[PDB]
């Protein structure tokens, strides 16, 4: 129990409700990226210099779960492992076990003024309620006030409401037997809505978030493979 249990709930259930509709039938979205089982779509947004392009990928990655998935995506412990845009990052406060406040600096794009972040970071188990509902693991990623990080003349302050939603199939083996890494698929759908916080030239920052979302994915889903080959199976 902390003070941002009520945000905490307010962005979970948002995301389970709006980011995991079809955004395939709207004219507004257009598939920007696609490798494999890996899509990368996103509308394009503009006002007033303020580009908020929210973008929203699905993949499938085999051999792994998205528990899983989830862990290697909020364990800070992992983050330098897998992630190329920050310049640095630390702990702000621990909120709960499965929650804290991270303030990071992004890595700068020129010409644009560098950016930095203040998040909380959870992650979540959405139990199935009916056999057949999917389990759901989620990590939500959403910029909060903290008194330990007001705005600095350094950087520009952006805002951010990401989450990196998992579902996990299991194929049944041949009868009575393990369940092989083989036998697994996990189901993603990642979505970032970035408010860059002040004015960025559009086409700079749309080809850094086409090139940038795509390597992200690709290369923290492989790293997901690769620390979990080895192991048993974590649920
Ligand atoms: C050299 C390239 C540097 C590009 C950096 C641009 C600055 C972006 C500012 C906010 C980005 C927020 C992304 C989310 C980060 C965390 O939830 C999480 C844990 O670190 N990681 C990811 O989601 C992993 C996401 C990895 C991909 C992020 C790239 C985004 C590119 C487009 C965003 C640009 C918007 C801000 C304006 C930057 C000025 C050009």
């Amino acid at each position: 129990t902390h003070r941002f249990v009520q945000k905490v709930e307010e962005m979970v259930q948002n995301h389970m409700t709006y980011s995991l509709q079809d955004v395939g039938g709207d004219a507004n979205w257009q598939l920007v990226v696609e490798e494999g089982e890996m899509k990368v779509y996103r509308r394009e947004v503009e006002e007033n210099g303020i580009v908020l392009d929210p973008l929203k990928a699905t993949h499938a990655v085999k051999g792994v779960t998205g528990h899983e998935v989830c862990n290697y995506f909020w364990n800070v412990d992992v983050r330098n492992d897998w992630e190329t845009t920050i310049e640095n990052f630390h702990v702000v406060e621990t909120l709960a076990d499965n929650a804290i406040i991270i303030y990071q600096t992004h890595k700068r794009v020129w010409p644009a003024s560098q950016r930095d972040v203040l998040y909380l970071s959870v992650i979540r188990k959405i139990p199935a309620l009916t056999e057949n509902d999917p389990e759901t693991w989620i990590v939500c990623n959403f910029s909060v006030d903290h008194d330990s990080a007001p705005l600095n003349n350094r950087c520009v302050r952006a805002k951010i409401n990401v989450a990196m939603i998992c579902q996990t199939l299991v194929s049944p083996p041949e009868g009575n037997q393990e369940i092989s890494r083989d036998n697994i698929l996990c189901k993603i759908t990642y979505v970032a809505n970035v408010n860059p916080g002040g004015w960025a030239p559009a086409s700079v920052l749309r080809a850094v978030a086409k090139r940038e979302y795509p390597k992200f994915l690709k290369r923290f889903t492989s790293y997901v493979q690769e620390k979990t080959a080895g192991k048993p199976i974590l649920f």
